């Protein structure tokens, strides 16, 4: 793309590099590197475009400020956009997020309200609820898991961007699914759009939390806790669409994990733990002799520096390596 | 750029985000953000281009591997290039080393040789130079302060971006110096190759260890102890051609860090401490009417995620 000065950081999203995977699995997977992004992850994308609709809908303005539960990647993304474009916020979060997190969502400007450990997302989300109904003239909740701008800002980038570097070669896409809004958004521009009905639209999920599995079979929604952070929030979010799935792979915790560790010293490629987890599924789709031949692009939502503190930098190397 | 498949992570550097900043300065300071790089500082383009240098030279054959002394993003540079292309690295470093760094180099594949703390960058060197001397035919020494790759991928990448991005209106450059080259190599291919002579170089550094300040007045080399990671590295490198400077600022420790919290809280722009640094330099720049309507293109070299451990997230709680 063309040559800019861009007018504030949220502007500087997406363009992220499609790199060939040369020692894991079979030449043909292509890892989208969604860390290039200005707060370095996937969520970069709808922390700007949430905002950037809800200035459209008229529902932020001046003297509007943001609300959001978020104990992960959303808050950061949040943070900076608010910040390059002049917006307070507030995200509400447990109080068992890390340290590391605290730090950056404070430099970035982020009013923090810290919610009981033991209530998890639940009770964060009922803080910030709680916030918005203190006065709700002031307080916008963007609710990514349900606004439509998340899978939105996914079908007008990262769905483009993947065809147009592929030159339409693409036959295959993996997303472990949080929100679903990048798996929802890139399957409409290229099934819906380009008309690619053919493409085979693959949802990740962890084998501990596997709720789009029981969704597509008609079974209970039963979650579980795993260690694949990002992914498998233990419900269908609004923003995944179950008809644009074709199929569902799950991954260990332990699959995960190494795979992340294989991206990083096999390809120099920083990745968190739903980044093994998506090329986990990719392996695992080459095990069958249909996919021998199908170009693969998987989404890796995170790089590895963000995740020191967590098990994919334990139990690693002992004391004396 | 052109959309295209990569073929591996080292050839997917640079074209990173020229971005205005409104809050602060004169809405004319346009910062350049090289944390957008596939290891995440302005390292990433000299990792590349010095390894694919030496493979272009005939000196990266089977069998040879790499070594560097480094504490620094050239180690991660290094270490994720060397990954993608089926290198062996050795990196020296003294043992003051972190262990979440150790961690995080280890990941990416390099062989780490830890050296004695109180002998500091210096030791490490020392060890670097030892390896080598054991089997010279199987050590490749990079030697990032000198070795010329490290200017060229400047001229070629990062200065052809601003000109492109600026549309040919950069008026001043400004660059914090570590082994210079981003200084020399913008300035060559801005001054030089566009030919824009009229071009304000500006080199930043440490009030506490002034040395370019010192090399250009002619005074003798007195360097210190300072906080800027990344910059003054207390003497001028091969890869700083002080013939391309027109100014020198000397920042202070607690001016960078200040200035680094304001594109974090302000900007939204993730900031290590020599972005602040060059940015402090900008505002002192902007407080000289011979400056006040220039364009001014500064180099954010790293993002604050890096530094979570330092004094530039201190006291932002009770
Ligand atoms: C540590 C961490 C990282 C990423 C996330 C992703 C999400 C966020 O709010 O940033 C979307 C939400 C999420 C929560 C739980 C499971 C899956 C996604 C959450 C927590
Ligand atoms: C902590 C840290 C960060 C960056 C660097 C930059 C350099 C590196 O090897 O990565 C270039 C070298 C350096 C060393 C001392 C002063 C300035 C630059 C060094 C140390
Ligand atoms: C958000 C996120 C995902 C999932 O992306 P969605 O578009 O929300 O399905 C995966 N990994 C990480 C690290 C993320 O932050
Ligand atoms: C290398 C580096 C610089 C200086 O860049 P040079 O091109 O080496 O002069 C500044 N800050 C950081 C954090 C660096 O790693
Ligand atoms: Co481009």
């Amino acid at each position: 793309h063309m040559s800019k000065i861009y007018e504030d950081n949220s502007l500087t999203i997406g363009h992220t590099p499609l790199v060939r995977l040369n020692r894991i699995g079979n030449g043909r997977i292509l890892a989208k590197v969604e860390s290039r992004n200005p707060s370095f992850s996937v969520k970069c994308r709808i922390g700007a475009n949430m905002i950037w609709d809800a200035e459209k809908r008229g529902v932020l303005k001046p003297g509007v400020e943001l609300v959001e539960p978020t104990s992960g990647n959303t808050g950061i993304a949040l943070a900076y956009v608010a910040a390059a474009r002049g917006y307070k916020l507030t995200l509400t979060m447990p109080e068992t997020m890390s340290i590391e997190r605290r730090k950056l969502l404070k430099a970035l400007g982020a009013n923090l309200v810290l919610t009981e450990g033991a209530k998890g997302m639940k009770g964060a989300i009922q803080k910030a609820e709680e916030i918005v109904a203190s006065d709700p003239q002031k307080y916008l909740l963007l609710q990514q898991f349900s606004n439509p701008a998340n899978p939105e800002i996914h079908e007008k980038t990262t769905g483009p961007e993947i065809w147009e570097d592929t030159d339409g070669q693409v036959d295959v896409f993996i997303s472990g699914v949080g929100t679903g809004g990048t798996l929802t958004g890139v399957t409409r521009y290229i099934k819906g759009t380009k008309g690619k009905t053919d493409l085979i639209t693959v949802a990740v999920e962890p084998t501990d939390s596997p709720v789009i599995a029981q969704a597509l079979a008609g079974e209970e929604i039963k979650p579980g806790p795993h260690k694949i952070q990002g992914i498998g929030a233990g419900f269908i979010p609004g923003n995944l669409d179950l008809k644009l799935i074709d199929k569902v792979v799950g991954i260990t915790n332990e699959e995960a994990i190494s795979t992340a560790r294989r991206l990083m010293e096999e390809e120099g490629i920083l990745a968190g733990i739903s980044s093994g987890a998506a090329v986990a599924a990719a392996l695992k789709l080459q095990e069958d002799e249909s996919f021998t031949n199908k170009n693969i692009v998987v989404i890796l939502p995170s790089s590895g520096e963000r995740y020191l503190s967590t098990a994919l930098f334990a139990d690693l190397f002992t004391e004396k390596e």
